[PDB]
């Protein structure tokens, strides 16, 4: 029977088919060794001479990498092997040689070559491991919801709303010379989703007319967006703090095998499974920022009232063994939506979470202004049309309630988890500003 | 302790808190009687005088639709109620008061105004039953796959490459006056997938430039688009029954609720879940058609060779209790990736699926051309630049192998098994022609 290299331990001492590529090849004496891949894994097949047919034997010289095999075989345990087992051929049949060589040969490569060759290079160990941790946690984030009975609740990507600043958007041209943005974020939705099914979240793509190349910044990416009527400030950190502790927790049970793929201590991802999430108010998090600027002239100061940057962010979270939250920032450098601390008029009731190791914002969130008159003030003196957010209005006239979401950006958590150097290693086909291809 | 509808069968003879909106109320004599929504259901509220406190009776005749409210009572068992109890109130706060009148009331309003209050009508228990049962459909997609060992596979929004013709393409403009097109379908990606993980399947948002509000057609929708290493034409049709089969019998298994707040009858469903689904060639399709057309001067004939339009399939669908396939099309009236069939150079191994009672089209896939050679021929014939496609090219160049795959249409998936009239009624905030808003 046809089996996959996924479940090759329980077919062990068995005859079985294989269908997959040759991943390597070294041809010495009278045995060839072999490494096949197959999609699910990579698998030592041994072939030698006497076990199998000479045209067999003569044509397993002539096998350049990338060549695409059905391959019959008795699987073997051997400790001395990628996965403790092996198979031994019996018999082999080529589908397709290489037309050209394989690009991505036995030599090094820099990132902007294997990046040109994406669409190969997804075949390799490392984006291997990594797909397959997006696919864990894509599942994961699934489960998690459906067992707090939280629906999920698909939000437009063409809008003609803005959510994080005019600076940043892109746009649709449509029909007879209409057009239409490019959705930043889904959470105005979200908010009429919470007030109809009480528990809700997005899981779609945003769009960012990001203008840099960093390690952190894509063009389009995946969002999270949760949304809950009635729940608090407080409430809305607990959740996130459940639900960054889950995936960690998911990955570490179930992915051990691709972690070490990566060569990604799991040591240092034990702590952010478990809960018990360090906590500052943004006035101490400035404080400890220009301690460590102080201390360190390459971490830059930060005065007062100024927006974080990522060097602020990055050697802040090195200071703590799991995520940290930072909360209640400036009304002035943050977005029109946010409800006002009531103890402070200068302060929102906001967070962001930054992941340790440098890492940095993983997730934004707040509660919501709920008070109708409230609202309309903010969105003037953000300097907004007031026309294009009257169906946002309407859920302060009917229906009001407290209510708190975030949004958690699934390449950066990926990023983190994996250890990844950059985003753009954490999606399958990247859109940074001067990458636009394949 | 604040619980939810959804669970209120197992808090029987409780003091428990709700939290939700004031569905309907009705006020005489010397008791109110209340219909909550919390956002997870509907229950009957009954406030006795005597029971509760002169300050709250004297507020509950002042109630209008969609008043906030936190509710304090027992949970009892009573048949003739909503789902089978009630709560008997014995405390109420009021959260809110609309402000203004709530623009749904007790009238019959046409889908027009339902439509510009769309964010407002997903409140009301037909949009409930039809999201919970999108949601119901979204978690299992997701098991299905997980269980087979599939890998999700995020295909990129923006793309250079159009899949399904020049003719209906949005563009979307990017830096320095550059510019990029909507996917319509990201099966090209998912191909690059299939060779590196033998089994994957996209799950987002697809955008196509209708110029029609057919009851089946947006601008904006989400497909499900599995590819598969390996798999032959007639392996995919057998996996679109086994996929579709799931669906319906999760829905019937576990919705069944919605289903009756919708007016569903299950035994018009439970046909489609049980497989066996019925299967005609083009021709002997056409030729079907063409019997129906003669008895029925409503259904118009379809002359061979030429492209099946919705009322052929909607005639079509209803002479079967469940989905039936249509099988090798002339290549001519096809798409350029499309494998030929070895018998008959005129036909390719494609496939439609057409859901019973009308419905049609709800899945559209193909066996690919793996041979580099026909496929470069295939490109210019159809009038495609050859340099854009190049990253295609390659995968015929390094490790080809045969491989199949489809995509499913989830808003026309949603409509079939809800019974809905048309695909807007089935996504949370539809893009259509001339539907922009909210
Ligand atoms: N529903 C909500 O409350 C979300 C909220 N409206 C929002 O969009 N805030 S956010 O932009 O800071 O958060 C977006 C998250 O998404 C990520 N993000 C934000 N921008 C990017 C870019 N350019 N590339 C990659 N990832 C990005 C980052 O992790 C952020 O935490
Ligand atoms: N990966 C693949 O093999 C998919 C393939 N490239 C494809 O796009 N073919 S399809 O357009 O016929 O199928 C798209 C499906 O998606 C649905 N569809 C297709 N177009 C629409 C519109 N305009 N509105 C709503 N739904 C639509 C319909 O159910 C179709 O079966
Ligand atoms: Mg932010
Ligand atoms: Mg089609």
């Amino acid at each position: 029977m046809r089996v996959f290299i996924d479940e090759i331990a329980r077919h062990v001492d068995q005859e079985v088919e294989l269908r997959g590529w040759l991943y390597q090849r070294r041809s010495k004496g009278k045995i060839h060794f072999l490494i096949l891949r197959d999609g699910t894994g990579f698998l030592q097949a041994t072939v030698v001479q006497g076990e199998v047919p000479e045209a067999v034997f003569r044509e397993a010289d002539h096998l350049p990498q990338e060549t695409a095999l059905r391959v019959w075989g008795r699987v073997r345990e051997d400790r001395r092997a990628p996965g403790g087992f092996e198979l031994a051929v019996r018999d082999l049949q080529v589908v397709s040689r290489p037309q050209g060589e394989y690009p991505i040969g036995p030599k090094e490569h820099g990132i902007d070559f294997l990046m040109d060759h994406r669409h190969l290079w997804l075949r390799h160990r490392r984006p291997f491991a990594v797909m397959r941790i997006r696919d864990e946690l894509e599942r994961a984030i699934h489960e998690f919801f459906g067992e707090r009975g939280f629906l999920r609740f698909d939000a437009p990507i063409l809008t003609p709303s803005a959510v994080e600043g005019t600076t940043e958007l892109f746009e649709v041209e449509l029909f007879d010379g209409e057009k239409a943005y490019l959705s930043q974020s889904g959470q105005l939705y979200a908010e009429a989703g919470a007030l109809a099914f009480a528990k809700v979240y997005t899981f779609g793509p945003t769009f960012r007319a990001e203008r840099s190349k960093t390690r952190r910044h894509l063009l389009e990416f995946w969002m999270v967006e949760p949304e809950v009527a009635f729940m608090t400030h407080e409430e809305n950190m607990a959740l996130q703090e459940e639900l960054v502790s889950f995936l960690v927790a998911r990955v570490l049970e179930r992915r051990s095998r691709e972690l070490e793929m990566l060569g990604r201590d799991p040591k240092a991802l034990e702590p952010a499974a478990e809960g018990h999430y360090p906590r500052l108010t943004y006035k101490e998090a400035v404080a400890l920022v220009n301690r460590i600027a102080q201390e360190d002239p390459e971490v830059p100061p930060l005065p007062y009232g100024e927006d974080f940057g990522a060097p602020h962010e990055a050697a802040l979270s090195r200071r703590f063994d799991r995520p940290v939250f930072v909360e209640r920032y400036p009304a002035r450098i943050k977005a029109f939506y946010m409800e006002p601390d009531p103890e402070d008029p200068e302060l929102v009731l906001n967070d962001d979470l930054l992941a340790p190791e440098g890492y940095g914002e993983i997730i934004g969130g707040s509660q919501r202004i709920h008070d109708l008159e409230l609202l309309r003030r903010k969105i003037q003196e953000f300097g907004l049309p007031e026309e294009v957010y009257d169906w946002y209005l309407d859920l302060r006239r009917f229906g009001s309630v407290p209510h708190s979401g975030f949004g958690l950006g699934l390449e950066r958590t990926v990023a983190w988890i994996c250890g990844l150097a950059h985003v753009r290693e954490a999606i399958p086909f990247p859109r940074m500003y001067t990458r636009m291809r394949p």
